[PDB]
């Protein structure tokens, strides 16, 4: 039909989404690491 239109740039697209997923996983990383610091796990 050619109507998929009123997208962003693919670059910009791309990159957001890698840095959405990429923080969702470091901050879940972190929290977890500092989970098992707190419990008395090394």
């Amino acid at each position: 039909e050619k109507v998929q239109a009123e997208r962003p740039d693919t670059m910009l697209g791309v990159v957001c989404g890698a840095l959405h997923v990429a923080d969702v996983s470091l901050r879940n990383s972190v929290s977890n690491f500092l989970h098992s610091l707190e419990r008395g796990q090394v």
